[PDB]
């Protein structure tokens, strides 16, 4: 029934007014017919009553309802981008003197936010290995306020054993807020809230939008954390425009057919690379032997299309240009989650720098690939040609 | 030449590609043709080179260029709304142990951000009277990092003597960052940066958009503050969508003809209210006898259309409903800066609560009015009718 | 009550805005019926503002249609993809093989080409008349004349018709003629066509209603007599406009008053300056005395917009034209007009003569058409004066 | 190389994307010329992808036009406000008074009404033929037959033409006929019309190309022989589509492959289930054996989409129809199709008979048309089965 949910989520007549998709209500000012109406809206300003554009319009409410039913939360808070969803969700719960424990495989800017902004506000951050499991208790402090997860991890793709981590945390620091950047799973391939996680964050910019042309972040919360996240994110003036909200609800409609193709093509490319002579290791959660694959297998209901692989050799500057500059179907660009395939290289030194209190375990150039909706065989032929270029 | 600037700002062929308005480039992913191109874009990622959607696309660059030339700054940082521009601009400069001095007439949520978020991060905030002038030195502390101005003040409209305030601050705490919420003047009727102010903030949501259908915030900085504001706002993931940026550059084009009408009609309504039997006081910066009118006269080059007036009596709940519920041309709604006229009432107790370390000086109901583009005589006839309703 | 108040509030009922200041944007092809009963009711009112199918429109289109009817005082408003679509389909909606179309020879060129390239192969004939024919237009009326097409001011050359004379003359001979007017220059509000007995007022809303040079749309406001036929035949041709453009046009209306007063005030000052200039042979501005039809404009209109033209005393050659046109800094070379930026276009006498059917032009120097935008007028005057110096 | 790879990359050259993945949205009426030289060059190439005027298009339109030509293999692609506009204006572009139009009697109804209500008053006659006439279509050809209009599968009833037979038959008699086809059901990619000798392939891109029920647009991809005439005459009628809809359609193309495979796989499973159902008289699905034209579909197409219909053994009365239609939870009642949600519409035999010119229908029970969306097929089957139970 996921396909049915995706098609129907947030589509109440209150929001569609007869149309299939919700109406786009662009507004800052929202008019009150009377003093009584104004009083009523004021009281319900955070409960879906039209009050002021910063809180949202019908278009925002439709998307919020959809996100809550898809991820099973008590409320959904919207942001300009995923990076804003991360930074502000963390900021809504911290106070001078708190400690933030974050996986060392977190998206780089999430780490930078902690070490550059939080540090100057009297908050300390320490990092942990993705595969630590129940031993995470060795990193918990009495002042640990937030435990920040990201599975699969950025770039290297390690999958956490979320259940073990959550049990260990609840037993030591029950009051901690456990957050996860659940972007890779698009919030549906891994039901974060069902595993005891308080807040599931997404750079909806990726698979929810699915077309590389809108930026937005979401934070679906459980009943325990919603109000504080909502109200504090609001004091920071966080919101997203009505059109992007519309485009995001629109992306959900094809989320199922897209993810199935991404899963199928990326897995096929992964198995092919795994058997290739110039490839040292393939980091794809659905692929056996990949770090945490066992947890992906037990906890997830699917795969999306982003993964990486490590070459047997470290390419020099000329080899790198020769390799990357001549692809036909893969484009060099940041982000992912769209219909077109993307490729980016990372040297071992680059990764070593973004793995705090951790150690890198490969020596060849790492290539991150996003497998789009093109024909898988055409993509493979393009990769094979690339290999021949650095042979 | 303001009219000519407004029509031409940010309209380089690089952004228009032959069109009159800039193209709308929606994107998260931005493609690099080669490794060399990628390296070049990386190095210039903050200098207008296409790099990644979070930094912006051609559409954002066009708006940034326009804002910088109109306000005379070194750079312009964009936000989801004015409230985000305020909260994040302040956050980019503070550190645990700092002190924030803010005018007590600041927009309420700007105050709440300070007392609710900043307080828990080891930052203290104290407030000051709008008309304090050079005596502001009595509130400066050695750890005063930010001095936050707002002229005219929200709701009550007091105008600061910015030059006196800036001189006093520079003489005691040279390193302080002086910020101003320059929304009422739409950044053009008061050139904040020419008075020694470091950052001019705007809820572009108001007069720049001018149609009540988009939310955005801008922060134009001097060369001294730009980089830190830019980079820190970026770690918080602050940005605005490409379409809203487009709509904002589009609003600038008619900014001049709109402001002249707003100025002319609001001044006419102000002079009429000032002579009305049921009105105790009219708070309009352009109107003689208004708090700080002398500074508005010396420092500003015009007026916009927002102002307030105080009735001779405090309306009871029935009188209030009877008065507000039966207007024909004024709508009850938040925000302002659009083409339609708006009205909102505030009891003296409500204001007293949002004037920290200050005292309220009126006892009658305060009515805030935004004078739109309707026929001024029709608006006056509607107000007169309202008076007759509470006579 | 007054125009400005009407412009601000037209079409903005709660039914379309739902609490917001502007109407909602309802993008749709499919519109859902809750029941067989609801479907029946919508079908029966599919042309009277009940949601039925996107080709007929959504809430957003109805808001604009209502604003247009209110402003121009019509019984219905039909929407098209652009102004040329409005002209071509409005004419097509009323003709049959064997009908005759009488059109002003100052009609916008594509309007002429439609008649002589499309209409002709369908057995419809077209003849033209001088804008200033007035009551003498009876000499061109035929028994099979179905449509009389006016355009005041005329395109490029700006002649104003003595509409009251033309209408009375035509109604005395062919009472049942369908009189139409391309009322783009006046933006439908500076000249109330339907009050003068005209049947359909057409506008390339692309110009002043949108006001920013970034959207295209055509409108046709009709009296009660002509509404159903224009509506249904334009519908059979699949004519419509997207919801977003409808929103932007409704949005353009809100500042139409303040913008028009600025275009009027500014173009007039430029016209007066040009009039007294040594290198200008004549200025064709409806608001300037001695201009063709000035007294009719003065009598029938309630304002002016910013487009007009003037004639140089000299007919520029190729090098002089490039040196003149290529070096402007405030006037851009581009088609269309009605926006916030100032535009300039040049026409040689032979180009205009080529598009003045059954008529003779009255000038021999290069004609310059100017659209006066919202820039500072003294800056605009300075830019032109530099242009004059490149010609000497 | 393969379809999916083509769908992802079609029309996306750097010239239109400027570094982004999708083409830029260039909203414009006015397009500025830097010099007289640049204006001359743009004028001369105004119809060959050089920025000239918004009515001709901007970068955004050119990106889509290029994608469409590539996908359907045409020489040019013309854009319209909607599918009905594409059909009506494509026909109008080629006829003259005295011409004859031969159209399938299973053509979408408004396509028929255009011919019999508009074309007729311009001296053009129209006759119809059975979808399955094949090579016997020669019996309806006249010396003045200018256009042969096909629509396979036919609207509502889904008959598939034996196009290769029809084309050869027509070319043997009237070589210079302009053969046109409404290729909406196949989304222009499941049946390559231009490869079968058809001149113009028309689509209501509103359906599958947009794929989300929120935008309207019509396309006409032409061979080299018919491009200029369709283009220029559609232009004289002011036909165009807004830049934003062009962007959304280009965007719809990218997921067209994955969506179509799901519509095919799902509708087929529903068709097979319905076929074996006690209350179903017949199932009209081109991919289902025993369906009209199945072997032609099997032979000429490369897939199926999600729209089809079936006939109940009973002809429902008013109460039964409401009880049936009003209680569905997954199928919405609405016009159009081609999106992500499942839709249902009912037709009585007399309604269809009323729109089957010079033909006889072959059923007597209530006909139900279904659009199978992207929902879970077992959920869809369950909803229908509950409907069947309300009828018993
Ligand atoms: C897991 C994950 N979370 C959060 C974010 C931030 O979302 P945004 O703010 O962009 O909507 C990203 C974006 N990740 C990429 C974007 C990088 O852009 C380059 C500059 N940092 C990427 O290439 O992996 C991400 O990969
Ligand atoms: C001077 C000033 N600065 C900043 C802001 C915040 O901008 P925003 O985030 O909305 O784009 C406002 C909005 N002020 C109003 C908005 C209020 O909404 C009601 C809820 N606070 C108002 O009615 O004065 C303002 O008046
Ligand atoms: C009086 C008038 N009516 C109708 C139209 C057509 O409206 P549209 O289809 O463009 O929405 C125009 C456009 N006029 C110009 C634009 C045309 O440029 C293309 C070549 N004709 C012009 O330069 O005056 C016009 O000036
Ligand atoms: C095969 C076919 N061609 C052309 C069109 C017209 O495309 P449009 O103008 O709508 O973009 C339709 C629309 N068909 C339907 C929609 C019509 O509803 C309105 C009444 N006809 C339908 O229910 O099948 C169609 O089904």
């Amino acid at each position: 029934k996921l396909d049915t949910q995706l098609v129907n989520a947030g589509r109440s007549k209150k929001y569609t007014l007869g149309a299939v998709n919700s109406v786009i209500q662009r507004a800052s000012s929202l008019v009150f017919d009377s003093v009584e109406a104004k009083k009523h809206a004021t009281r319900n300003r955070a409960n879906g009553e039209l009050f002021y554009g910063r809180r949202g319009t019908l278009t925002h409410f439709s998307l919020q309802q959809a996100m809550c039913e898809l991820e099973g939360g008590a409320g959904c808070v919207l942001f300009p981008c995923g990076a804003a969803a991360v930074a502000n969700s963390i900021l809504a719960f911290i106070e001078q003197g708190d400690h933030v424990l974050m996986t060392n495989t977190a998206y780089e800017p999430s780490q930078d936010f902690c070490s550059k902004i939080l540090s100057k506000l009297g908050v300390t951050t320490s990092w942990f290995d993705p595969l630590i499991g129940a031993d995470i208790v060795k990193h918990l402090q009495p002042n640990t306020k937030i435990v920040f997860l990201e599975s699969p991890g950025s770039i290297t793709m390690e999958v956490h054993d979320v259940p073990a981590i959550v049990a260990a945390v609840r037993s030591v620091v029950p009051d901690a807020i456990i957050m996860i950047d659940n972007t890779w799973a698009a919030g549906v391939l891994f039901k974060a809230l069902d595993f005891g996680i308080d807040v599931s964050i997404q750079a909806a910019t990726k698979y929810l939008v699915g077309h590389s042309d809108a930026m937005i972040g979401t934070a679906v919360c459980n009943a325990r954390c919603w109000e504080q996240l909502r109200e504090n994110a609001y004091l920071m003036g966080q919101m997203v425009d009505a059109d992007t909200a519309y485009i995001t609800s629109r992306g959900l409609r094809t989320l199922g057919v897209r993810l199935r193709q991404h899963h199928e093509s990326s897995l096929k490319v992964a198995e092919w690379l795994a058997e290739h002579p110039q490839v040292a290791r393939v980091n794809h959660p659905a692929l056996p032997g990949s770090k945490g694959h066992e947890f992906w297998k037990r906890d997830f209901t699917g795969s999306s299309g982003l993964f990486s692989f490590v070459l047997k050799k470290k390419l020099n500057n000329e080899e790198l240009a020769n390799y990357l500059d001549n692809f036909s179907l893969f484009s060099m660009a940041y982000s992912w989650g769209g219909y077109e395939s993307l490729i980016l290289a990372n040297q071992p030194e680059h990764i070593a720098a973004i793995r705090p209190q951790g150690e890198i375990d490969f020596s060849g150039t790492l290539i991150r690939l996003h497998i789009g909706l093109e024909d898988v065989d055409d993509l493979i032929a393009d990769l094979d040609a690339g290999f021949a270029r650095i042979v």
